[PDB]
């Protein structure tokens, strides 16, 4: 689990929306993984608006961050599960890294701001959807 907040948005991984971000939505996209749902409070984050490929993420199934460098976002295969059938996740960035289901939602982060949310793992991979080419979230 894991949202970031910024501005009056709060973005979270499309299959684990709430009833309440379904309510309140602003924008989705099922190839991406992601939805974005408006909110009445203030949010806490900043986005990264950069290029970095290395960053710091927190792995809830661990209590840990840990570093990585992860590929630039690329339309990756991803196989089925009980959330999508198996299709193609565009803005996706894999890194080397531990990662299990509960995992997603946990940011990723560079020198510069919130670069992304974890998304998809196994075998000791783990991938992050990238939100750093959604200017609007900052307007
Ligand atoms: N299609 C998706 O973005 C994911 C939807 C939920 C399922 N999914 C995963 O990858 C689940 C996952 C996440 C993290 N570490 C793992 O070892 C595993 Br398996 C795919
Ligand atoms: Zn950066």
């Amino acid at each position: 689990s894991g949202a970031i907040y910024v501005g009056n948005y709060r973005v979270v991984n499309r299959h684990l929306a709430t009833h309440n971000d379904w309510a309140n939505l602003v924008w989705e996209d099922s190839s991406r993984d992601l939805l974005v749902s408006s909110t009445t409070a203030q949010g806490c984050d900043t986005i990264a608006r950069c290029d970095c490929q290395t960053g710091v993420y927190y792995c809830s199934s661990r209590r840990k961050h840990y570093p990585v460098s992860f590929s630039k976002p690329s339309l990756i295969f991803v196989e089925a599960s009980e959330y999508y059938p198996a299709r193609y996740q565009s803005h996706l960035m894999l890194a080397v890294g531990h990662s299990e289901p509960g995992d997603c939602g946990g940011i990723l982060r560079c020198q510069h701001g919130v670069v992304g949310i974890v998304s998809t793992g196994g075998n000791g991979l783990v991938g992050f959807a990238d939100v750093r080419d959604l200017l609007w979230l900052d307007e």
